[PDB]
């Protein structure tokens, strides 16, 4: 059960880590994106 | 993605350029054919 444990458990200290990561890399995609697709709208702010 | 964008996309800092000169240029001709149209009114000043 200790070597089952190791190799099927998450330690969720872990997992947690892992979590805090990627909802972070995701809130910040999608914030960037608000931005790539305003980058465009610079151009018909010349010569429109 | 990269290649096709190179080949097939206008970066339009270079379009807009071309569309002043352009524009320049046509608005001078226009100009310049009202002067072309008449050069030949000077010769009816002349002997008429």
């Amino acid at each position: 059960t200790n070597v089952r444990s190791r190799i099927k458990d998450t330690d969720f200290a872990a997992e947690t880590a892992a979590l805090s990561k990627n909802q972070v890399l995701q809130q910040a995609g999608t914030a960037i994106l608000a931005q790539a697709n305003q980058l465009p709208q610079a151009v018909l702010s010349l010569l429109r």
